[PDB]
């Protein structure tokens, strides 16, 4: 009954409707810091979010998405391993029921409390739906969250969550600046992978920042009060909406830093 994160519809079941779940470039993966190799040729990342235009925040029954106007080159990601320009379309998070779990990527098997995904699509393919059909169609910037001090730039998100508690609810979310979600450093790891939710398409260049951001226990607690279910249905807390690490197979993770 439709994919999700429960025992009966979660990641171990997805391959039955989405056989690519057992494919050759699936995500997330464990990042072994002792095996990833510094790649001198990797350029600095270029994150150009000054003109970002956020529109709306939506509870889609799996996570919540903050959506952006991507009709023009307003907020873009360039550089690093990428050729060409990738437009920001949305961001969302994955998080746990407990502070010791929640991220999708792991670092030397360490799980973080949550993981932010800023999703961008390659403008050479004209639209997002065409881009997801291409091996170089998407670039997702992944940022780990640990519990510590509050992240001021996240609070606007946390405070609107009460208004999108259940699946299908949305709220206006204009004038949000995603630059407030970044850590200081843009050092990263990169590897070719996939969407981490169905349809699990193998269209993503992953760029995972090495420095986590800190959020407060109160901030992540509010994530955990969201609901997977729709209004009027039995309450199922939106927690543990993460896919575990998948086999690396014939892939190398490259580091931008020594
Ligand atoms: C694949 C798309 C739905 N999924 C996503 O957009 C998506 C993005 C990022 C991740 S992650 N967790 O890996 O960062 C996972 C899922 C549906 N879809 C198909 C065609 C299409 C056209 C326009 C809009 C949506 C469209
Ligand atoms: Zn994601």
């Amino acid at each position: 009954h439709h994919w999700g994160y429960g025992k009966h519809n979660g990641p171990e079941h997805w391959h039955k409707d989405f056989p690519i779940a057992k494919g050759e470039r699936q995500s997330p993966v464990d990042i072994d810091t002792h095996t990833a190799k510094y790649d001198p040729s990797l350029k600095p990342l270029s994150v150009s979010y000054d003109q970002a235009t956020s529109l709306r925040i939506l509870n889609n029954g799996h996570a919540f998405n903050v959506e952006f106007d991507d009709s023009q080159d307003k907020a873009v990601l360039k550089g690093g391993p990428l050729d060409g320009t990738y437009r920001l379309i949305q961001f969302h998070f994955h998080w746990g029921s407990l502070d010791g779990q929640g991220s999708e990527h792991t670092v030397d098997k360490k799980k973080y409390a949550a993981e932010l995904h800023l999703v961008h699509w390659n403008t050479k393919y004209g639209d997002f739906g065409k881009a997801v059909q291409q091996p170089d169609g998407l670039a997702v910037l992944g940022i780990f969250l640990k519990v510590g001090s509050a992240k001021p730039g996240l609070q606007k998100v946390v405070d609107v969550l009460d208004s999108i508690k259940t699946k299908g609810k949305s709220a206006d979310f204009t004038n949000f600046d995603p630059r407030g979600l970044l850590p200081e450093s843009l050092d990263y790891w990169t590897y070719p992978g996939s969407l981490t939710t169905p349809p699990l398409l193998e269209c993503v260049t992953w760029i995972v920042l090495k420095e986590p951001i800190s959020v407060s226990s109160e901030q992540v607690l509010k994530f955990r009060k969201l609901n997977f279910n729709g209004e009027g249905e039995p309450e199922e807390l939106m927690v543990d909406n993460w896919r575990p690490a998948q086999p690396l197979k014939n892939r190398q993770i490259k580091a931008s830093f020594k």
